[PDB]
């Protein structure tokens, strides 16, 4: 149950406003976008929230006004996946203005390799949808598509990771499709680093929620790139592992 | 996904105390309890962080200082309301002290009826494990069972609420049980009250996670009261003429 949880958003934007105008991104600026971040998790009525009251200009300015703060960064793309995942949000981040904007983040250096996944992320969910979806000039869809690609490649498996799943449901109904290659090797990719780094959180996680058929239908799969099924095997063995 | 859930607990009960120390319950004070009730639906991990983080001793501390602040209340209570649903952490709940709090709080006039209603909650979850998790000697099961009964009983149906559910899934699961007739009595009126008020939200939410059959299995029941069995029948009327 809860209460106002309107309120609770409102508050948070007003208080980023503030600090905006202040021109000052301090540890209460990013404790803000870190608490939208956090309610917004598998709750898209706090993710519509923050779309119907101005939180994407809120977002342009703050990576306008504050280019170099790396937690900060990491906080609002946070948010921006959780709104990412809820497909009737999605055409709001249809725009060239926006896309660019995930598409150029792809090669942030921030926080680690947290604001390019993060990025990659919400493209992921965006290209899930289609190339129907795609209703804008620049970047073409096929450019972003690159991107994506040399995104995860780049990131070290290994890495420790600043984000938190409850649930691996959004990533895994990336899995079953091949509308959008890259959103499965992105998922995939997802579920290979958590599960070699933090295997005592996200192996029963994964195996509960049903995640080894789907990797295995993946292995069978067509449409599936020969780097997504070598890592997807590789998810099997370490929860195997893990189960033995 | 999520950041750091932890600090944002923390960050909420240290604001807390420190309206405490100054013994100020204003609009800060109110929104961190508020803030604390919505991070925690349906989100057991944050209810863990507020018992392990001494939230209950602020709650005591606030319950004492603040004896007249309604809306207060209201949240404290919908924030214990959420920890009560996570069945690992009621026996951190089954003290005379707590058990007395909640007990007292079944009559209290504050906020129309939430905080009675939200007391009863907690101790519905509390008596759905039945009379072996009882290990309290003041006050004694039995009696807070009438004071349940009486506070149930005591409530207007047409009551408009400051509680929002996003499932009932809680809710539902105190119905298919014998263990404690007034937990499925308070569950059966808790339905009733929000499909009769708010049927627009609420009765295409109850549809769809199943309320029908377990409310119709509660009719066919003999451990139900025939209170129970008469106000399950008019959720189904209620659900059905809205379905036409």
């Amino acid at each position: 149950g809860a209460g106002n949880k309107m309120g609770f958003v409102v508050t948070m934007l007003k208080l980023i406003q503030k600090k905006l105008l202040d021109k000052t991104c301090d540890q209460v600026m990013e404790f803000s976008w870190s608490a939208l971040w956090n309610i917004t998790d598998e709750t898209p009525d706090n993710c519509e929230m923050f779309l119907n009251f101005n939180g994407m200009k809120l977002f342009l300015d703050c990576l306008k006004e504050f280019p170099e703060k790396q937690e900060l960064h990491r906080n609002m793309l946070g948010l921006l996946g959780n709104v990412a995942e809820v497909k009737e949000l999605r055409p709001q981040l249809m725009t060239s203005q926006f896309i660019s904007v995930f598409s150029n983040l792809l090669e942030s250096k921030a926080d680690g390799i947290e604001v390019s996944y993060n990025a990659c992320g919400v493209l992921s969910h965006i290209m899930f949808d289609g190339p129907e979806a795609w209703g804008v000039c620049e970047p073409q869809r096929e450019e972003v598509e690159e991107r994506m690609w040399a995104a995860i490649q780049s990131w070290d498996i290994n890495s420790r990771r600043n984000i938190n799943y409850r649930s691996f449901e959004p990533i895994l109904r990336l899995l079953p499709q091949g509308i959008s290659p890259v959103s499965q090797h992105w998922a995939t990719w997802a579920l290979y680093n958590l599960v070699s780094v933090y295997p005592d959180k996200y192996c029963p996680l994964l195996i509960k929620e049903g995640g080894m058929p789907l990797l295995r239908d993946i292995i069978k799969m067509a449409t599936a790139r020969q780097e997504t099924k070598e890592m997807a095997r590789k998810v099997i063995e370490h929860c195997s592992n893990f189960k033995e």
